């Protein structure tokens, strides 16, 4: 949808790899649990266009089941944005609340 | 820049024009004065997607001084846009939230 709501879950999705090294299915489960609750396969995209920027990678080993399953980990590159991103975040909140009012 | 700062800047502007209708010159003084220091002819593009995505209206009216300057002020569109956009902010701002914690 809009350009605040893809920057938005690009943060978030950054983020949610550098606190855990998760797997597609499951990082779709942590954001529908984090109130992403109307997310519909929007998301695999958003995980190929950063495997592609270098900023996460994506490696085969056994999920807790057993099977093989491709865990996203964060880049150099990644964990620089994911900072860049949290401080956009700060910056940008204190600044559209002085708006708001 | 990001997606994010984009989506911003354009809630943030279309915000602007809402409580005052407001000429270029103008909305990027308003747009420094709340925090937007670093902000180099970058704004007038985004008025000019506005205007043409008929969000908001351009029209020629006296400055305060006495020159004709083209003050921007909400279509119908242009005040729908800025609704969705602080339901979207206050939503993914609490998400984030969530998130970060």
């Amino acid at each position: 949808e809009t350009q605040l709501l893809k920057g938005v879950l690009e943060g978030c999705v950054l983020d949610m790899i550098g606190q855990k090294e998760r797997y597609g299915y499951e990082l779709v489960q942590t954001l529908r649990e984090a109130g992403f609750d109307t997310i519909v396969g929007t998301i695999y995209p958003l995980l190929q266009k950063l495997e592609k920027n270098q900023w996460i990678r994506g490696d085969m080993r056994p999920s807790p089941d057993g099977p093989d399953r491709k865990y996203f980990s964060l880049m150099k590159e990644g964990e620089e944005r994911v900072s860049v991103f949290w401080q956009q975040w700060d910056d940008l909140s204190q600044k559209v609340e002085g708006i708001k009012n």
